[PDB]
């Protein structure tokens, strides 16, 4: 049967898409399996890559800063993760059968998990959650800082599209954005 441990494997030694000629590591994921906040972003960037962990660039860096400051969590009381696993080329966006060939792998990750809330980080993530639940995706901007219930099992899992950290690096006005929705998100989190 499956489990975390075995999509762990199988991505760090995955070659089912041509991304995986350009990786110094693959990026399967971290974080605690029965978290209730699972955080989905685009691909991984280059320090990903070569640490083969998500989110520990800079925008990383701001990533955990929010998690601990707004949301009141550590990282390993969250879950972490891409729907691509492996560095673009030239940090391009996934292509469509990239994304198709490793999205299987976020799926299984949220089969198991059965998070109470999926945070999507930027409008890849974004776009393709809507794409399972059969929510209409506009645009990331207009889509963003909302919840969606998403119907999936027995469970309900509250859906919570937000902007990149990395957009928020180097932009005051969109990085305020991004820490009201994260105080938001902290709000669903604790209510029953
Ligand atoms: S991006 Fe995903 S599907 Fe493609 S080689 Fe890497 S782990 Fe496999």
């Amino acid at each position: 049967m499956d489990s975390l441990e075995k999509i762990k494997e199988e991505v760090i030694s995955c070659k089912k898409c041509k991304l995986w000629q350009f990786r110094t590591n693959a990026v399967p994921g971290e974080g605690y399996p029965k978290a209730e906040i699972m955080f989905v972003g685009e691909a991984p960037g280059e320090n990903e890559d070569k640490e083969g962990r998500p989110f520990v660039g800079a925008a990383g860096k701001l990533l955990t800063q929010m998690i601990k400051e707004i949301l009141g969590l550590e990282r390993d009381q969250v879950f972490i993760t891409n729907v691509v696993k492996c560095r673009p080329p030239n940090n391009r966006d996934p292509e469509e059968d990239e994304i198709t060939a490793c999205s299987p792998y976020l799926d299984r990750q949220i089969d198991i998990i059965m998070p109470k809330i999926i945070v999507t980080l930027g409008r890849h993530s974004t776009k393709y959650i809507f794409s399972k639940m059969g929510e209409n995706f506009s645009s990331i901007t207009k889509v963003r800082g909302k919840s969606y219930v998403w119907k999936y099992k027995e469970k309900e899992i509250i859906v919570f599209p937000t902007y990149h950290p990395a957009a928020a690096l180097y932009n005051p006005n969109l990085r305020k954005i991004l820490e009201e929705d994260f105080k938001k998100i902290r709000e669903l989190a604790i209510t029953p």
